[PDB]
């Protein structure tokens, strides 16, 4: 397992237009289009991001490389970020993983704001960070992530995606 497998699981694969858990255009492997409530929107940031007039639509590669981009921007982001990048560098490479899928959910500034589980993870506290991250929006309205990506992050193994 790596982080591509693992939001792969996470976030499934669909190659039509859809709304995400919280009503937001998505297409592919969770690459969100637009927080705007119109579908030509999400459409025209479809076409623009794919490079051709898709109508609602894209092949499974192109899903994969927007997936790849998006997997990027992510690490990248954490290694800009003050806040996050030394903690990430404190960490094991499964762990790391768990880090990067958060921010690929939640923005790197959603991520940047759990203070107080930033820290533990920091110290290698890991039971405690669990209980401080799951006292979270996050962990409310989408548990069965949430429990998969904080034992990922407790543990340091990948048990909870097998
Ligand atoms: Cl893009
Ligand atoms: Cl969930
Ligand atoms: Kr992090
Ligand atoms: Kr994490
Ligand atoms: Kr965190
Ligand atoms: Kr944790």
């Amino acid at each position: 397992m790596n982080i591509f497998e693992m939001l792969r699981i996470d976030e499934g694969l669909r190659l039509k237009i859809y709304k995400d858990t919280e009503g937001y255009y998505t297409i592919g492997i969770g690459h969100l289009l637009t927080k705007s409530p119109s579908l030509n929107a999400a459409k025209s940031e479809l076409d623009k991001a794919i490079g051709r007039n898709t109508n609602g639509v894209i092949t499974k590669d192109e899903a994969e490389k927007l997936f790849n981009q998006d997997v990027d921007a992510a690490v990248r982001g954490i290694l800009r970020n003050a806040k996050l990048k030394p903690v990430y560098d404190s960490l094991d490479a499964v762990r790391r993983a768990a880090a990067i899928n958060m921010v690929f959910q939640m923005g790197e500034t959603g991520v940047a704001g759990f203070t107080n589980s930033l820290r533990m993870l920091q110290q290698k506290r890991w039971d405690e960070a669990a209980v401080n991250l799951a006292k979270s929006r996050w962990y409310n309205q989408t548990p069965n992530r949430a429990k998969r990506v904080i034992t990922t992050a407790r543990t340091g193994t990948w048990d909870a995606y097998k």
